[PDB]
């Protein structure tokens, strides 16, 4: 277990955070700890980013912020503004990826439909 403070520096620094992430999560690495794991009562909407705690019962809720890597690297935010989706909202990760929320969020996407992550509880 390298620690939290070593993996973030690796990749904050990385010219590439996310494929730095991805490519130490690939060689065996041990998951990002400390995202702030919400009290919920897992009877939510089960949507993937909600302004309160929404998990179903196939998903665990954590402080957006805390399961961004941007905002756990304090760098900029790949995108034209700079906005992060994450950051003062909740987020839902399915029960069998919460062992990785900030692997989860990098890797996904929201159906702009449903509003559930593509490919986990999205059934459109
Ligand atoms: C129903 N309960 C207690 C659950 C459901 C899903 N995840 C966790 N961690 C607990
Ligand atoms: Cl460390
Ligand atoms: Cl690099
Ligand atoms: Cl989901
Ligand atoms: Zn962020
Ligand atoms: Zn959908």
């Amino acid at each position: 277990t390298m620690g939290n403070s070593t993996v973030l520096s690796f990749c904050a620094f990385a010219v590439d955070a996310a494929k730095a992430y991805k490519d130490y999560l690939a060689s065996g690495g041990q998951p990002i700890t400390n995202c702030v794991k919400m009290l919920c009562t897992h009877t939510g909407t089960g949507q993937a980013i909600t302004v309160t705690p929404e998990a179903n019962m196939d998903q665990e809720s954590f402080g957006g912020a805390s399961c961004c890597l941007y905002c756990r690297c304090h760098i900029d935010h790949p995108n034209p503004k700079g906005f992060c989706d994450l950051k003062g909202k909740y987020v839902q990760i399915p029960t069998t990826c919460a062992n990785d929320p900030v692997g989860f969020t990098l890797k996904n996407t929201v159906c702009t439909v449903c509003g559930m992550w593509k490919g986990y509880g999205c059934s459109c």
